């Protein structure tokens, strides 16, 4: 995967800004660990009928990712702020990674991967598309599918799915544009 970082990246920045705006609920130009939070346990893990355990397991990966890029209960944070704690986010990662260590892209992988299985279907991905809002539409969570190496049986497994997240949101790896289709640019 590419590890070299490309931070000041508009397309990087771009990317970040998207998904930045699709948290921002209100659209007031601010996200909270509050919202962020409630929407992976209250609304994603209650459609996808988690299990209580699988609910937190799902719930401590998404505060341990955002606490990474700086954020706590109760306090709004900007674009700009986020950004950086993103970058810092970014490079504990990819440390982690060049340890052989877990990442928090993995954990979060695993998490997810428990609540539906050591792999995905397509369904089951385009459910949590769906469910998320990450990416609405069919065609671009098949789209993930073509742009991903699966399994002959036509499924996602959770190393692949990982490496294609560290180079889509850490470093603008080429291998990794085209991940959503035209779901997150
Ligand atoms: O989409 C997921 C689920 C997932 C997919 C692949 C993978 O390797 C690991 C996990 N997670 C995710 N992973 C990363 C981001 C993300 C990335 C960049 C960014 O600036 C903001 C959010 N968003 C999300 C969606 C989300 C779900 C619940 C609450 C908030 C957000
Ligand atoms: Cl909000
Ligand atoms: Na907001």
């Amino acid at each position: 995967v590419k590890l070299k970082t490309d931070f000041d990246n508009p397309r990087w920045i771009k990317r970040h800004k998207h998904m930045f705006d699709f948290l921002d609920i209100n659209g007031n130009g601010k996200i909270t660990l509050d919202e962020i939070v409630s929407k992976a346990s209250d609304d994603i893990c209650a459609k996808l009928e988690a299990t209580p355990e699988q609910t937190k397991r799902h719930q401590v990966c998404v505060e341990a990712f955002f606490r990474g890029c700086g954020m706590e209960y109760g306090k709004e944070i900007a674009f700009p702020q986020f950004l950086d704690g993103f970058k810092q986010l970014a490079t504990s990662e990819l440390k982690k990674w060049a340890r052989n260590e877990p990442t928090l892209i993995r954990e979060w992988g695993d998490a997810v991967f428990d609540i539906f299985d050591g792999t995905i279907t397509l369904d089951e991905w385009k459910a949590y598309g769906k469910i998320s809002g990450i990416s609405p539409s069919q065609e671009d969570c098949e789209a993930t599918f073509r742009h991903c190496d699966l399994d002959n049986s036509g499924d996602l497994d959770v190393d692949e799915m990982t490496r294609q997240h560290l180079g889509f949101w850490y470093t603008l790896d080429p291998e990794a544009d085209g991940l959503y289709g035209n779901g997150v640019p």
